[PDB]
């Protein structure tokens, strides 16, 4: 009657112990790649009909920061795609609205959404999937699915999940994530995988008539045509758990007839501003563009570094929430700045290189600052003590370049290992 | 009896990377395994500073600097590396008269020029630097305690001599554990001075045996004690060193800690030769790393350096025919990232076609392929002419693939940064 989870064979794989909260077992287990060193990440992308919003952002920098983690700092392999829903019913209402074609609306609103990222410092992805791009994979998807008995056509076309069937297997849950959750059709919580398209609506030829993709079957097809029948990684905001991504693995797990198309489904919680999501129906939005008008892209990832990716946040407008981002800003700002110069002024002919006590204090508490962080970044990814962390090491580095006389390599090593992090991190000074 | 033991360090609690290095102490090629956690403590010996230092140098201070970029910034290791200068030496003293200058300004000139030298090779600075000239107190401190355990002895003339007899009799203790077969005021020919009885007219110290300057290994053992401990991870040289010198520190450091293995693994690289012999000062057949410098760039040195394995010795053919591969590498790896970073710049989102297609699935197998075989060549001894070898062919790839395909701008982007890390691994910069 509980979905069960099987977690990955450790032997001849890169071992960690990295613990993450895995939205399938709703509990933090350790985190074992599939094969080797590798990770295979599926992340959901944007509907591109507008502006991107804070919230957003908040959802793509998160994950760049543990994208970062992964292969900067623990040296796992990624291979991630992300795809762009460049046709949505909102796409259509938006370019009707507007008077311009469904392609020239998402395009530029794509555009938009890849300089956005580039502005905060994301990582593009590996492979990016536009669904006008994929229809015809998405079709021979829907066909495997109904031949394995899990799908069915409508007198009009379109076709659906046939829930009730694929629960019925011992091998398949329904709602993996969100069990509780849960006229044409054989039952109501069935959804479609393939819609009728109205002749006045964009669409594509197909076995069952003219339509459209279904609101969740773009993104199981291109993560299966891509990376294949188990996915390292898969992510996306809270709010797509479910229905979209429980409908994802019930897709994917009906098209290859197997248990677990997914091992960990990780999911980023909310950026809040004045208790509600911040959300384009509610209005209560700032877009990335505006935000970058008024505070830059190290404090804006600051923001995110201080609260755990995987909780929900308030963001106190007026700069109210930005306040300690800057501090922090200006701290890393003035630290770097005075010890590249102490670096470069630094002179060896006149110089005592004698290793002092006080010069093995600050050694000694910068390997301990490299122990703290490594078990930060294991605990799920908690940036906000890494960084805490970080600033503890920086203050008394500040106080040992200010009256000791210095040394030189360590001051050298220090600046490289806070460069490190702070590649991790997702920083640039 | 009669052979020297080797004690692996203990795997549990340690990061285990399963790389494994030739360690001199075994002979052999052995799993490195740290003392502690994920930490290495490393020292390496420095240069004496009394004149410019050559290729010759700059291979083994390049090899090692690109064996501590790979454990640190591939491998994560957490390195705390010292390396001493020998500032006080018979030839800075003869050197001095000779140029007129004090002993002190002729060696810290030459120390600087040595940084310079190293900075120039983007070799990057140990943790901590030692010189001999302030560390003379812990030096003397160092010998008593050696003396106190009876390891060494005074003779009359003030000088004071280890006690190879005495050191070997103990159970606990072997001497020359890497070189067993190169074995009047003396107890025999063997014995080595810690503290030289000072000579008229040269510089010396006060000590309770007499005025006088450190013998020629006490400061090594004095100086990586003090600062890393009884257990070092990594001692590091050139192979000329493995005995006398690091035989004998050895020695030292086992009688001031009376036990049986200050080092677990010693690490020495080859020697570059030219036409057949050593680079040497003595031989007058070298090359000054400025000379070098003026011809060639730093990326074009590193290069031939991570075309040798930094163990094995490797001939240096001179007046540009070593270097001629070296700068048609170096010319490729610039043209490489003048060419995908000009595909990244004009690639257009609008127009572009992003399917996921069949060449640009063969590209990412080769990519992640590409990985896993330079992962095998690092732990393989840290063999960066395989590795370099397995970028080039990627390199090769890529270029086909930028210039008839319809390009994937993250998988190019991703390439990029991949092979920017392992050059930052090597310590070429583009
Ligand atoms: N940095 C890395 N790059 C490429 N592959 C890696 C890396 N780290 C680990 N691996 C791969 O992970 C697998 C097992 O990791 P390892 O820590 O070596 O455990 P094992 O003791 O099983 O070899 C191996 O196939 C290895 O190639
Ligand atoms: N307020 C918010 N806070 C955090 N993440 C959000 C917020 N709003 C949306 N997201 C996330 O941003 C990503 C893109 O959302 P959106 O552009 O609305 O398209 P869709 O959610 O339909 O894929 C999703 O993972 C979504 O969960
Ligand atoms: N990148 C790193 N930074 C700091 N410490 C590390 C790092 N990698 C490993 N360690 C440390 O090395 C030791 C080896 O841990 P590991 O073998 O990964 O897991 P386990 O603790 O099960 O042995 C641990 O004490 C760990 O704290
Ligand atoms: N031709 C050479 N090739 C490689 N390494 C060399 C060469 N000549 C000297 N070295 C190494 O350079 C380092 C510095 O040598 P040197 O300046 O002579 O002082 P010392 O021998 O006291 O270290 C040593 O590790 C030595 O083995
Ligand atoms: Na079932
Ligand atoms: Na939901
Ligand atoms: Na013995
Ligand atoms: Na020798
Ligand atoms: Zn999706
Ligand atoms: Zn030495």
């Amino acid at each position: 009657s509980l979905p069960k989870w099987n977690q990955p064979s450790k032997e001849g794989k890169k071992i960690t112990n990295l613990f993450v909260n895995n939205s399938l077992t709703h509990s933090k287990v350790e985190f074992i790649p599939q094969e080797g060193n590798k990770i295979k990440w599926y992340a959901c992308g944007p509907t591109v009909y507008d502006a991107a919003h804070l919230g957003h952002a908040r959802t793509y920098v998160s994950f760049d920061i543990i994208r970062r983690i992964l292969v900067n700092y623990f040296k796992y392999d990624v291979f991630m795609v992300i795809n762009i829903t460049d046709i949505d019913d909102k796409i259509i209402k938006r370019s009707v609205e507007e008077k311009i074609g469904f392609t020239e609306l998402a395009r530029k609103w794509e555009y938009e959404f890849w300089e956005d990222m580039k502005s905060l410092n994301v990582l593009l992805p590996t492979a990016i999937t536009r669904v006008s791009e994929y229809v015809g994979d998405i079709v021979k998807y829907i066909e495997k699915i109904i031949e394995n008995k899990y799908a069915y056509v409508s007198e009009e076309g379109s076709v659906y999940f046939d829930i009730d069937e694929f629960k019925k297997s011992e091998k398949h849950f329904y709602a993996r994530m969100e069990p509780l959750s849960v006229k044409k059709k054989k039952n109501a919580y069935d959804f479609a995988l393939w819609k009728s398209s109205k002749p006045n609506e964009p669409h594509w030829d197909s076995p069952w008539g003219k339509g459209r993709p279904g609101w969740h079957i773009e993104c199981s097809t291109m993560a299966s045509n891509i990376l294949g029948d188990v996915l390292d990684i898969h992510s996306g905001g809270i709010d797509l758990r479910f229905p979209h991504h429980d409908n994802e693995l019930a897709q994917s797990e009906a098209f290859f007839d197997h248990s677990q198309w997914v091992n960990y489904f990780l999911h980023s919680g909310h950026l809040h501003i004045e208790g509600l999501k911040m959300s384009k129906s509610l209005k209560n939005f700032i877009t990335i563009k505006n935000m970058l008008t008024k505070y830059t892209s190290n404090q804006i990832r600051i923001l995110f570094l201080l609260n755990k990716w995987d909780n929900f946040m308030n963001y106190s407008p007026n700069g109210e929430s930005m306040v300690q981002c800057i501090e922090i800003d200006k701290s890393f700002t003035n630290f770097f700045a005075i010890i590249l110069m102490k670096i470069k002024n630094f002179d060896l002919n006149s110089c005592n290189l004698y290793w002092s006590d006080a010069d093995n204090k600050l050694n000694l508490l910068f390997r301990q600052t490299k122990n703290k962080i490594h078990e930060h970044f294991l605990d799920n990814f908690n940036t906000p003590d890494a960084l805490l962390a970080i600033q503890k090491l920086i203050t008394e580095i500040n106080i040992y370049m200010d009256k000791e006389k210095i040394q030189i390599g360590l001051l050298l090593e220090i600046k490289h290992y806070i460069n490190f992090i702070f590649d991790t991190f997702g920083l640039i000074y």
